[PDB]
């Protein structure tokens, strides 16, 4: 029933943009929104990806490993899966293991990708593939996993265990001023509630 | 060590506002940031989102999920039920209001997360997400009567919490559907589990 019928450019800065949309609704009345986009999508099947590193060693229990970075939207840290937007031309999968490194120093292996999933379509068309990937911590490769931060990237490595997770993100607010990532918060209620 | 030193407003609509934020690198360097906000917050957050576990005795325990139009997508999305925190609302309150405005069925409150980023990179939007039960053998929620409000046009999509994420993955290969990432995320860990 309902389908776009105008957006029109109001405000277009370097990295985002806003947009008036018109829209029609589902009575046959014409509505419109303020729609947010970004500037950098290409012919990406999304803007980004957000990978779930499951961190496996033996005789240790999993671990999913996050990262903490200042986000200057936020005002503050914020604790979120690795992440980074996909470059014209990359993969899902090797922008996934790209970021993954680059934040991380981890070298994994691709589990799954999702399909593009969006990040708040209320506000905005932003997507990413979710990819999960596992990593071997036994291999020599990711025994001493030293960050690669890009210029002006400034990331901090915390590996939780998985069967422990909610809680232990629960134990790092209760003592800082930080904000947990939505998906982050989302996949750690999940492994409570199974 | 980061801080903001000061906000420029690009652009302000009704409904979302674009910035330009300054702030100090961890180097000392001063750098810059295109920064998204909406005008509406007061609030705990900007708005809720609700895990509805529909509980029926001798079924499978459903997650509960609603299908919109979204005009910044341009298409559909299958998301969580959610809206946006009134001046002076709890989150909890909020939360079974929307879930009773957005499905009909009346839900008690399991557990509320602390604010949650939704897209940290490029908005300070934030949520909590509150996991409500429903008892779906009460009378109240025999008939689920759905109370949209003005420009409001919501399906209800429930799908069984043993099955999620590949029962999301068929709807997005058939119905040419977005998931929502806090959505698909949750699915995830319910696999990922133990
Ligand atoms: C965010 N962008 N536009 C919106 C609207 N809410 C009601 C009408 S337009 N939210
Ligand atoms: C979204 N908002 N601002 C941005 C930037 N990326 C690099 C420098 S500023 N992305
Ligand atoms: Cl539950
Ligand atoms: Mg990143
Ligand atoms: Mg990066
Ligand atoms: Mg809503
Ligand atoms: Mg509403």
């Amino acid at each position: 029933k309902q389908y776009i019928i105008s957006e029109e450019l109001i405000s277009e800065g370097k990295w985002v943009k806003l947009e008036k949309t018109t829209y029609m609704d589902p009575t046959g009345k014409t509505r419109t929104w303020e729609s947010v986009k970004r500037t950098t999508r290409k012919e990406q099947t999304a803007d980004g990806v957000a990978v779930i590193p499951v961190l496996q060693r033996t005789l240790h229990y999993e671990c999913i490993v996050l990262v903490k970075q200042f986000r200057p939207p936020m005002g503050g840290y914020c604790i979120e899966f690795p992440a980074g937007l996909i470059d014209d031309g990359e993969t899902p999968e090797a922008a996934a293991l790209r970021e993954l490194e680059e934040e991380t120093g981890y070298k994994g292996d691709i589990a799954e990708c999702s399909p593009a999933v969006c990040m708040d379509p209320g506000l905005s068309n932003c997507t990413i593939h979710i990819v999960t990937v596992t990593i071997n911590g036994d291999d020599a490769e990711n025994a001493r996993p030293k960050p690669k931060p890009g210029d002006g990237e400034f990331v901090e490595v915390i590996s939780l265990p998985k069967n422990d997770l909610l809680q232990r993100l629960d134990a790092l607010v209760a003592e800082e001023h930080l904000t947990v990532d939505a998906r982050v918060y989302s996949y750690a209620l999940a492994l409570k509630h199974a």
